[PDB]
């Protein structure tokens, strides 16, 4: 089982049949961070009888995902993943050869065309900035409306709407049904997806579990069926009002490409695997950004001074005679550091999506067989005692330069939330720019808080993306 002369990664003692599952508990990232602090940056655990490699140090993770990237770019064949959309997602499917590579590039390019690349019709900004500006204003209006009435709101719920509007435009243009209760019911409930498609879910390691009545699982299955139906219906409509001489969104750009015949290793890639790329773009893009923006607002509600510093900087740099813009990003050091600290401290992607090895290899001298499931603990990297001052504390200042006039780029680089290597997030820049512009436009006009005495629980709920408990008492007020 192991070649002559080599040894396997360090493995803690485990229970028969169970392996280390009881140790992961409700917060797998916290438990593995402790287990790694004892055994190493490269260890294996066992869930049920399935071996799982856990990587926890930034150096080791870079060695595996970047330098041995081709060995670590696989996705494991998990049960939960078989239930995702059409079983053919770019994110979750097990293919990681030339077809995955070609689909990723087409996804990435189409996404870039309609987001961060400048817009033709426009004279000065990219599509993203145009959509976000519009949606951030309308969000402000919606928030003032709610304050003039019930006098409070749920930040997560209002953020869902705006974010869904932005990514839906990019994906489907005018065909996106902003009013659809079918889509709103879906985007408000991605916790049904995220809670089940997370690292170490017992469903993926003990086949018995899937035969038992399981409401979380049934909700995962129904969410996925409803998600796929909505996406397919929307592309279908789209298809109807589509001309190759006027591509205006991601769906149309993928249609145009599929029509020309994209290939991989000399072979045509089936049209269905090209057009279904908006399923990954919309799913990942909506949920992540909504979670990030909601965590940021909650941080501000719970840290008035930080919120105040952010506001002081916008006044000083932009004034109050115009709204913030993307081109103001390098000059708004403190807001960028706020965002970076929202990412580090929450580590709302505690783990990257699970990886799998594509061939037998050795990592730091340890033998790892082909098709070994691999978990990468981003929360551990981001809370490493040896890597950061007070890991548990929320401090935007830790990312600022000595004179606090810019972001310490070298240190920003040790904060891992978008993966690394062959599988790293294709919407990273897009996400950073959208979160920035949303918060800048927002905070230039509104100050968020919760009434005195009202408690706010900021404990994250474990999942692919970690959510915070719902708080429906937040308030917003303009300010002199
Ligand atoms: C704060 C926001 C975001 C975070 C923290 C984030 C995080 C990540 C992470 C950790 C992965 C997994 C990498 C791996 O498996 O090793 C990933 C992949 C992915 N993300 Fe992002 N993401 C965010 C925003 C976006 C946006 C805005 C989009 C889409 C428009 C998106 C698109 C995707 C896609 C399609 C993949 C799968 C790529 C592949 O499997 O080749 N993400 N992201
Ligand atoms: O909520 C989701 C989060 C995520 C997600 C993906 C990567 C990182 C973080 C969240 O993606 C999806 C979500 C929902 C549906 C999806 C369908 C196909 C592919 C991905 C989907």
């Amino acid at each position: 089982r192991v070649p002559k002369g080599l040894k396997s990664p360090p493995e803690p003692w485990g229970w028969p049949l169970l392996g280390h599952v009881l140790t992961l508990g409700k917060n797998p990232h916290l438990a593995l961070s402790r287990m790694s602090q004892r055994y190493g940056d490269v260890l294996q655990i066992r869930i049920g009888s399935t071996p799982v490699l856990v990587l926890s140090r930034l150096d080791t993770i870079r060695q595996a995902l970047v330098r041995q990237g081709d060995d670590f770019k696989g996705r494991p064949d998990l049960y939960t993943s078989t239930l995702i959309t059409d079983g053919q997602s770019l994110t979750f499917s097990t293919d990681s050869g030339p077809v995955w590579a070609a689909r990723r590039r087409l996804a990435q390019n189409a996404l870039n065309t309609f987001s961060i690349a400048s817009d033709p019709a426009s004279s000065s900004s990219c599509y993203l900035e145009e959509h976000v500006s519009k949606e951030a204003k309308a969000l402000i209006s919606r928030l003032q409306e709610l304050m003039a009435g019930p006098g409070h709101f749920d930040p997560y719920n209002q953020v869902v709407v705006s974010v869904a509007n932005v990514i839906g435009a990019m994906c489907f243009g005018q065909h996106f049904p902003e009013s659809s209760d079918e889509m709103l019911s879906l985007v408000k409930n991605t916790h049904e997806f995220v809670e089940t498609a997370s690292s170490g879910n017992p469903l993926d390691f003990f086949p018995i579990l899937r035969y038992l009545p399981n409401p979380a699982l049934q909700r995962f299955k129904a969410f996925n069926q409803r998600f796929l139906w909505f996406l397919q219906k929307t592309v279908q409509e789209h298809y109807q009002d589509f001309d190759k001489n006027s591509v205006r969104d991601i769906t149309g750009a993928l249609f145009k490409h599929s029509k020309k015949g994209p290939r991989a290793s000399g072979n045509l890639i089936p049209q269905e695997k090209i057009v279904n790329l908006v399923n990954d773009i919309f799913g990942a893009g909506f949920d992540t950004v909504t979670t990030a923006i909601s965590w940021s607002l909650m941080y501000l509600v719970t840290k008035p001074e930080i919120q105040r510093k952010i506001q002081k900087e916008l006044d000083t740099v932009i004034g109050r005679e115009r709204r913030p813009r993307l081109s103001d990003r390098p000059q708004l050091p403190y807001l960028e550091a706020f965002i970076l600290e929202t990412f580090r401290h929450s580590s709302f992607l505690p783990f990257t999506i699970p990886h799998s090895t594509t061939r037998d290899t050795t990592l730091n001298g340890f033998y790892i067989p082909k098709k070994c499931c691999v978990f990468v603990n981003q929360w551990q990297v981001n809370h490493d005692p040896e890597l950061w001052e007070d890991p548990s504390e929320f401090r935007p200042e830790r990312f600022l330069t000595a004179d606090g006039t810019a972001i310490n780029k070298p240190l920003s680089e040790k904060m891992m939330l978008f993966g690394m290597g062959k599988r790293r997030c294709i919407g990273e820049v897009l996400a950073k720019w959208e979160i920035f512009l949303f918060l800048a436009i927002l905070l230039q006009q509104l100050e968020f808080s919760v009434p005195p005495g009202v408690k706010v629980d900021l404990t994250p709920i474990y999942g692919l993306t970690m959510k915070h408990a719902r708080c429906e008492h937040v308030q917003a007020r303009r300010f002199s």
